[PDB]
C-alpha cells in the first residue's frame, strides 16, 4: 500500500530501591537539582536540540506529579505527551511504550536524571539530530566507566565496540544518557532478548547500529560537565555545581522558560505571563530580567 | 506524659518551582526525607505518640513513607492544615489529639546537631508546668521570632519579625508545652499579617513567668532550610557527618532502637528491604556493634 | 599548672603539589590558618604557654604569623622537627620547654567543634595523674589509633594503623599527660615504618592502668584534614557554621577575651588593622554583644 | 636608526589585607584550589594559549616560593622570569615592571587568582592571541558587575563604553582578568596617571585601546565557569567546582605537565620523570596515566 523531524522521550520511572529512603515519597527525578526539579534540565536538553514533541514516561504512581508539573507543555511552546512504566525493565523499552508516540519519526532518548552543561552545547546537539539516519550517541571519559556502557576506539578514532558495565573497560569513554535514532530503533527494539539482569539494554540498541556501520559516537569532550546523580554524594554536588555556576553568572542552567523564549516558541508577552505566578522569589523576577536583558 | 506533633506543612511558592511537584519536608536532605529530622527529635526527646500535620494533598504521601509509626515503635496520626494561616494553627487542628496531655510542637523542617542533644531535649520535656523554648544566635534574627534578655540573662521580650531585632537570638522550631496551650491558641487573633502567631502563644507565657528560654549554645548546630543554598548547606553538613563517623544523624530506627521502642529482631526485619543500599546495611550494622 | 604543645610539622609528599610552597597547617580551612583551630583548642583547655613545633623551613612563618602570644595574653615559643620521624618526637623536643610541668600535645591539622567542648577539654586537663586521650567513631578505623573496649567499656588494647582493626574508634589528636611522658618517650625505639610512635606513648600509660579512654560522642565534630576533599569538606563545614549563628570558630581572639587573658581595650586594638574586612569587624562587635 | 610571538605575564602580588588573617602566613595565589596551587590555573591558561615565556609578578616576601614551586619552567618546556611588586600600585603596572622582559613583542596579562573553564578554551584563546595588533580582552556575564569593569554594548553588538566598578552597571558584562595587547601597551601604560583609589587602571589602558577603534571584545559565553577568588566563599566554591568536575571524569583542570605534553614542549620520557617523584599521590599517578590513555 502507497506512502507518499524529530520526537523526545524522557525515561523519568522508578530507580527502584537504591536511593531509599529519600526517595520514598517521591521519584528522583521530581528531586531539585538546587533550584529547580531534576526533569528541568533534561527536558530543557531536548528544548535545545529543538525538540518540542515529547513524551515522558513515569511510574503509574508518579505520572500526576510530572503532569501538575509540567501540563501539557503548551506554556513553553511544547506538546507533552504522558506514558507510564509499570515495571523498570529497562531504557530500551522507552520504544516500545513510545512506539505509537514515534510513529514514522526520527527519535531522541534522555535519561531523566542526566544533566550536562558547556558551550556549544546547542551545536554539539545540533549535528548530532541533524543525522536523519543511523543512532548517534555522546562518549564522555569519566573516572568509572565500569558503571557505564563503554566505547572501545581503534588507532584512527574510530568506533569499534560497546560493552554495558565491563568489569575491565577498554577506555574510559563511556555513553552519555541521551541518544538519537532514526526510523529503525522501535524494531530494533521489539528484537531484543532482556539481558542476564532482566533488563532490555541501551546498549543492545546501539551496539545492533554499530553492527550496520550507522553508529555515529562523537566526544562530549571535558570541557563540557556530564554530571553524575548516581548516588546521594554525586546529587549533593550536582546542586552545588549548579548553584556555582549560576550565582557567579546570575543566568540560569536549563530554565525551560528561556529556552523556549529563545528558540522563539514564546515570545516576550508569554513569557511575562510566566514570569506573574513566581514575582515574589528569584525564579520569576529571573524570568522577567530576560524581557529587558540582550544576553549574548 | 508528653504528645508530639510535626508541622510539615506548606512553604507557600517561596521555593518553586523545586516545590512545585511536592512539599519541602518529603524532599531529602542528604539520604534521608527532610521530616526524618524532626521525627527523630521528638524521638529522642521520648515522645512516642506524633500527629503529621501536612497540606491536604501531600497528607498521603507522609502516611506512606510513615506508616501508622508501629515499625518503629511509634503510634502516628495525621491531620491536614487546609491554609497555611500560622504555626499556632498546629494546637488548633490538633486540639483532640492533645487532649489532657503536655505537648512539643517541632517544624517539619528545622533539622538539629550536637553533643548532649538528648539532655538538653529531656530536661526541657522533664519540665511539666509551664512552656520551654530555645534561642539560638543566628546572623539574621529579622526572620525570626526574637528574644530579648535583661543583663541578669532574664528573657523580657518576643518580636516576631521584627525589622530591628533587640538581640540576635532567634527562638528555635521546638517548642514544648504544658495543658495550657491549647487555650491559649484558641484565643489568638490573626496577626497583621494573618496568621494566627506561634509568637504570640509564646508572649502568653513569657507574661505570666512562665516562658523558659534556655540557650542553645553555638556547639549546636541549627541548620537553616528556608533557601535553596541553606537547603544544599545542610546536605553537605549531614555529609560531612556521617562520611566521617560510619554514623548516621536522625535515622528514625537506631533511635527507636536505642529507647529500646523496638528489639533486636525488629531491627533485622527492618533492615531487610534496604539490604542491598548503604542504609539497610548501616542497620544491620547497628545490631553487633557497640557504639557509644 | 600544663603547656601545651602544636606539632605542625610536615606531611611528606602526600598533599604535593598543594603543600609544595608552603605546609598544610599554614593553608587556611575557609577564613582562618589551620593552626587557628588546634591553638584555639588549647586555649580553650585554658592553655596559655604553648610550644609550636613545625618544619626548619616553614618555623619563620609561624612566629611571623602568631608572634610570642603576648598581644592574644599567651606565651609562645617556637621549635623545629628536622625529620618527620613520629609525632612521640614532639616531647623529645619539647622536653626542656616542658620541664617538671603536665603537659597537652595538639596535633596541628585537627579541627574540633561542639557543645561543652570547653568542659570536656577542662576534665581532661584537670586529671593531674596519668593521661587522657579520646576516642571517637569514624567510618576508616585503619588509619588511626585503634581503641579496643571490653565490654564494661573499658579500653584494653591500642594498635597504630592495623590491617584489621577490632573496633571503629580511632584516638584523636589531642593528647593529655602527666610529668612521665618525657620519660616514656626517651626510652621509645623507632617502629617497623621508623618512627616514634604517639601509640606507644599511650600503651606505656594503658600497660600501667594509668590511660583514661573517654568517647568524644557522635554529637562533636572531629573533622578530617588528611586529603585535598577532605580539607574542603572542612572549609565547607566551618562556613555553614559561621554563616548561620553570625559566630565563629576558633577564632584566638575571641577565646583570649572570653578566658579575659585580654580585656575589651586591647580586643579594641586586635580588631583595628583588619577594620575593613568580616574578620576586624567581627573582632569589633564582640565588645558590645553578649553572647551566652 | 634602522631595524630589521607573545610573552606572558602572571600578576600574583598583594592581595592586602583583604582576606586576613587567612593570607597572612602566604599569598594567595598559592593557596590551592583543591588539589593543585591557585597559580597553576591562569599559567596553564597561559600555557594554553601557545605562551612559553612567561614573567611571574609576586611581592618581595613570596617570589622565592613561586621559584620553589615553579623553577625556571624547563621542566614543562617553558622559560619563567621573575619580578616583584614592592608595593600593589594596580594591574597596569605589571607592564612599567614587565617592560624589559617584554621588550619589542607582543603579550598577554593574566591575573594570577583567575580561574577559567570550557569547552574550545584553547581555540577561544586562539582567536585573542592570533590578533597581532590591538588588544582582546573577554566579556562575561555576572551577577554582580559593579565590581568589575564593565563593557556596554550597542543594538549591533559593538562594544561602546567601558568603566570600572560603575554603581549602576550599563550591562551586567564584566571584563575577565586575561588580556591579549600588542606593542602599544607599554607606552600607554608609563602615560596613565593613577585612579582616585591610587592605582594604575587596567581599564583605563583598554579604553586606550577602544579610543583607537583597536580593542576587540570577544564573549566568553556562559558554557564557560569565570570563577569567582574574590572571597573566602568563592574560594571554596571554586575548589568544589574542580573537585566534581575531577572526581567525575578522572581528567584533571589546569595540571601545567599535562597541558605542556599535550603542546608537544615535553615529551614522554620527560613527563614519566615529572611523575617520579610525585608517584605515591593521585597527582603522580595521573601523569603516569597520560603516558598510555589516547584522551581526546
Ligand atoms: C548553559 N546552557 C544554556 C544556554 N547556553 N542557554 C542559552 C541558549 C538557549 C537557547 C538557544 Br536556541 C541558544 C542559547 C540557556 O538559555 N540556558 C542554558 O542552560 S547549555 O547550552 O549548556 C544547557 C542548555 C539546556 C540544558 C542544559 C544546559
Ligand atoms: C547525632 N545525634 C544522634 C545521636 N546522638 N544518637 C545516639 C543516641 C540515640 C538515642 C538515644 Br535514647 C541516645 C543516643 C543517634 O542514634 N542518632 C543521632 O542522630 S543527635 O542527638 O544530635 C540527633 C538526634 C536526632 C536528630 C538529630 C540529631
Ligand atoms: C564553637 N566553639 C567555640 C565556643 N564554644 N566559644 C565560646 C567560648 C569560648 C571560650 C570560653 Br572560656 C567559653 C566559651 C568560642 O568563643 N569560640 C568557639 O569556637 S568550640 O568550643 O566548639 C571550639 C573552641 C575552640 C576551637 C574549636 C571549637
Ligand atoms: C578543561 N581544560 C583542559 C583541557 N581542555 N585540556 C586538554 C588540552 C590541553 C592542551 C591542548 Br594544546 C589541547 C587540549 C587539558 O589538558 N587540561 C585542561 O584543563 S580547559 O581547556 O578548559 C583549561 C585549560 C587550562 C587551564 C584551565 C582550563
Ligand atoms: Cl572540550
Ligand atoms: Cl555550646
Ligand atoms: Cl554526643
Ligand atoms: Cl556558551
Amino acid at each position: 500500500h502507497h506512502h507518499h523531524k524529530r520526537k523526545g522521550i524522557i525515561l523519568a520511572g522508578g530507580s527502584g530501591t537504591r536511593l531509599h529512603p529519600a526517595t520514598l515519597a517521591i521519584s528522583k527525578q521530581l528531586l531539585p537539582v538546587y533550584d529547580k526539579p531534576m526533569i528541568y534540565y533534561p527536558l530543557s536538553t531536548l528544548m535545545l536540540a529543538g525538540i518540542r514533541e515529547i513524551l515522558i514516561i513515569s511510574t503509574p504512581q508518579d505520572t500526576p506529579r510530572f503532569q501538575q508539573l509540567l501540563g501539557d507543555g503548551s506554556n513553553w511552546g511544547l506538546d507533552l505527551q504522558y506514558a507510564v512504566q509499570p515495571s523498570p525493565d529497562g531504557l530500551a523499552q522507552a520504544f516500545l511504550i513510545g512506539e505509537s508516540f514515534i510513529g514514522n519519526d526520527l527519535s531522541a532518548l534522555v535519561l531523566g536524571d542526566n544533566l550536562y552543561y558547556g558551550h556549544d552545547f546547542h551545536e554539539l546537539l545540533g549535528s548530532a539530530s541533524q543525522r536523519q539516519t543511523g543512532a548517534s550517541v555522546f562518549a564522555y571519559h569519566v573516572l568509572d566507566p565500569e558503571r557505564y556502557g563503554v566505547v572501545e576506539f581503534d588507532q584512527g578514532g574510530k568506533a569499534i565496540s560497546l560493552e554495558e558495565k565491563p568489569l575491565e573497560p577498554k577506555s574510559n569513554y563511556a555513553v552519555t544518557g541521551l541518544y538519537f535514532y532514526d526510523q529503525q530503533v522501535v524494531d530494533i527494539a521489539r528484537d531484543l532478548k532482556p539481558s542476564p539482569r532482566g533488563e532490555l539494554e541501551i546498549t543492545d540498541v546501539n551496539r545492533a547500529y554499530l553492527e550496520r556501520g550507522q553508529l555515529s559516537v562523537e566526544i562530549m569532550g571535558r570541557g563540557y560537565a556530564w554530571l553524575d546523580t548516581g548516588t546521594h554524594d554525586s546529587l549533593l554536588e550536582a546542586g552545588q555545581f549548579i548553584a556555582t555556576l549560576e550565582n557567579r553568572q546570575g543566568l540560569k542552567v536549563a530554565c525551560p522558560e528561556e529556552i523556549a523564549y529563545r528558540q522563539k516558541w514564546i515570545d516576550a508577552a508569554q513569557l511575562e505571563k510566566l514570569a506573574a505566578p513566581l514575582a515574589k522569589n528569584g525564579y520569576g523576577q529571573y524570568l522577567k530580567r530576560l524581557l529587558t536583558e540582550t544576553v549574548y
